[PDB]
């Protein structure tokens, strides 16, 4: 706990305040990354080939933004390791979260115990969860092409979400209030997250100069077969 | 051949091949424009600033694998100068049409009076249009993000949805076939389509990096 | 007219400002682009495939700073739709005008009928027009290689030239006083001009890395034919 | 085949085979990884932020190539989780593995404390280790701006150091066998690996123009 | 072969291979550059801060290309050390050569004084030479952003030019038969030369976006 | 000597300033090269194809930051045309001075004969120079891919070392002050040297986008063989 005295101070949030100060999230994280629970708060955690899990400074500021109150349904897209699924279900009524990976979806299967108030899916998040339909609140934490479809289907009328929009590795971060085809859409500010697969994620590679260079060198390598 | 000889040529649809024939594309093209009509097939054609028309050939080319029939429910979004608009019109049932640009809205508005069967929404088409949902076809003449959700999810479950899915300059261009949550992509061949506005449209702009360095040079103008 | 009276605020020769309230840039615009004569002047507008109209904004500042009065012959290259022709036939006593686009030419064949000091060219514009040679002024509304030679020299000695010059997607807008070989140049500003075509136009492509990877790209794709 | 078996097929040193199949990868790797372990062999593996161990098929080659006997005494720049050092351990008379980062060195010495002729030092691999000076093999983890100095000048006069060399994302595996200020390099193919810090390490970050860029466009973020 | 010899083998022009022979580079270099008189002659040779003589196999190709004659009027543009000056001058009747750097006049000036069929303009090349402007033969040293107009007004009816067109680090090396305003253009091949300058010459610089960046990366060095 | 008194004044070490007015730099530079003896001051030199001489700007301050005093021994690695030698030769007792490139060599050695404590090595600069170890600092006129290994271990103990760092075309100009194996480095600022070459040189070519670009539009130009 050292920088978690810093990040405490900022939350406006008392329930995620109080949630924040009792989940011990250590226990969500490997051995290897075990010195990094409250420290170096602005790096994203290595846990699978290619998967990280949100900075915490970023998750919190997130989750602090979400508005989370007692009695609220809330889906999450991108289970991951866990600690910011307890978070929410620490305040919230009842939590759906989904993660499309599946070893991610082991790992996490049994730090979840305590609670029992969170239902874990093993599926394309990009769907988002029709079946328990009206949510509060939504929270996904990769970068999308566009505003997740679904996901907004779902969100109650007033209801608000919070997720990454952007191709490119550099996207930024809005907050979506629910009115109609008519939302509000407040950029909150640049972020890093890694790409959502499924249904309605991306269907070509990174499109930046840097990129398409990396593409041009690899097939000439190879076309030098010839 | 004459140019507008060899597109009717490959026409398989003939229903497609018959309207081709008879509606009148220097119609729906501006002064400055009509020598294109038939001519420079495969050109596409500038009409408002950042918006331009499908190149003839391609444009044919895609209402044709469409695979447009009688009594049919069309969603075309995107109807530009309407020529594509009108093709539909001759062929299906009922058509409505989105165009998100009010002077372009405007403009093809005039020219799709004579129709009868053709509804015209000024509006998001990324949005598609629910209140007529369920679809048989849908025609999309921008490049997009993703699979467009909303089009998507209005189309029969057999529907055939043709879009251009892809960031950069180069999109592909895919005919989809609606099976629940587990579409059919068939990629018909590299385009370059505008991007498509609206809510499940496209935030970021095309990364051209010369440009972004231009600005930051013009931008680095101020001495204080 | 709606960023119509801002733009005429801001000329400061008086025959312009009297030319540009009394021609209507409408009836030189087609169907499409009638709704842009006076608004979203900082924008070109499409004509043909590759070819623009030049920002109101910028042709207004253009033919101001050209320093256009009674009695002058000036050499135009570029006609395109005639709109900035009638203007500066307006104010001057002949005008020679040069297009090197046929449908451009043709399209603006009828429109300038009400004048009669306007002498049309379909030809290079980068020979200018020796045949009506001494020239007051030249306004060139296409980027060049370089200073454009021929016009240069058509010049009358004191004579004044304006031309945006520049390989690359963005040029420099000058303002060239003839003085022997020893010519006065003003850059004017940035600004973005289609290239001009013609014998001392452009013999290579755009050289900016997009171009050139694009290009790379290109080949790849067609080398993968192999 | 399994992969672990494909993997075992192609270990030319008898030594590193025996080695090979008793040493179990699973307790070095975290809990988030075991699945890893010999499955999904050509991927390098996420320890720490900026540090991946490398990827089995990869990792084997090298030690391969690295020609380990008994008795030698080997120099190991980038302990990382500690499994190939193990490997090693189970080969070589005495062997010191460097690691320049602290978290990583905890972790792997807890692992470590089983074997009994290795020694962990904290500290810049990029100076090698002057105090036990003669060694009969290097490997390096990571790559470097130059032929790594130190350990070079700390080989035996015949000795084999293996380690890749480049700057870039995609750097070339080399075999070095010291021959006072000729050595031979042998290349053994492009790799991929992170950059080494230290004193003889870069001083320069990776040249990637669109990140140049970015910050570029966020520090003209300033209005006053 | 001799570099010297394979040079001379290949000469079409019979006087250009007699000069070639009789003509001693090696004066015409400076100190520290006369081991490359006929030695390397595949390399550009640095003689002031951007600017270096061309390459001698290129140099003597291109004299070559220009197919000169006795009696005949040259423009030389861009003289530099004044070696291929030389032999024109043991070729040609007369030959005007304009150079606008002044430090690399006064070093060649001092050199051709041997020679009294050299006219030397301290000046604008780009501008050609109009007071002796009937000539037969125009060569340019140096790249230019289309086809050189003063110099090519200046050509007799038939006259051929020998110049690089293009902006760019590869150009093309064209050579110009005079026709009018319809050009004859041969592209002999792609070559590097440096930009030309003057009034008719180059207003951009060469677009390298590694560097444009590091400029706005050191611009951004301000804490105010 | 037209920047000359510029450099002189700002010159720190008394030493410096009188060796700097003493030596005259027209006798190290060509023919062609006379006029920059004191002029352009801040522009390097061609004397070979890929080799320059530093700027006279760069090199007084380098020397000038390398605090030169009677008695020491002084390592320096480039020779070049030898004038930033005499400069050292002048202050201090002993110079050894290694040059790589053979021609560059032979045009220097008669250069320098006006004095008796200059050692003069062809060979490869980044071995230093082992021979007359003890070294009291050393200077180095071309970048290298890290710390150079060999000059540094030459070095004393409080020896201090001025060389440029980095791959890449634009480098740091490092103060290094021995200290075992825990120097003190200071960035003296950006610099633009030319590659140094040998055994701890470079192992690759540059690796900036443009490079990258220029070898796949050199490839691709070849490919097109087939």
């Amino acid at each position: 706990a050292s920088e978690k005295e810093e990040i405490l101070r900022k939350i406006k949030t008392q329930e995620l305040a109080e949630a924040f100060n009792k989940v011990d999230r250590s226990l969500f994280l490997p051995e290897n990354l075990k010195d990094y629970a409250y420290a170096h708060t602005h790096e994203a955690l290595p846990i699978l080939p290619g998967i990280n899990t949100t900075a915490l400074n970023l998750g919190i500021f997130m989750l602090d933004e979400l508005d989370l109150h007692k009695g609220q349904k809330v889906l999450e897209i991108g289970t991951g390791i866990g600690y910011y699924t307890a978070l929410i279900a620490e305040i919230v009524d009842k939590v759906v979260s989904v993660e499309i990976n599946e070893k991610m979806y082991n790992y996490a299967s049994k730090l979840l115990s305590y609670y029992n108030n969170i239902k874990l899916i093993l599926g394309d998040g990009t769907l988002g969860y029709e079946e328990e339909k009206p949510y509060d609140r939504v929270v996904v934490w990769a970068t999308a092409p566009t505003l997740l479809c679904k996901p907004y289907e779902q969100l109650k009328e007033g209801g608000i979400m919070i997720l990454p929009i952007g191709v490119g590795r550099v996207q930024k971060l809005y907050k979506v209030i629910k009115k109609g085809n008519s939302p509000s859409l407040e950029n909150l500010g640049e972020v890093m997250f890694g790409r959502i697969g499924g249904l309605y994620g991306f269907y070509d590679d990174y499109d930046d100069i840097e990129f398409r260079v990396n593409k041009l060198e690899r097939q000439i390598k190879s076309i030098l077969d010839n």
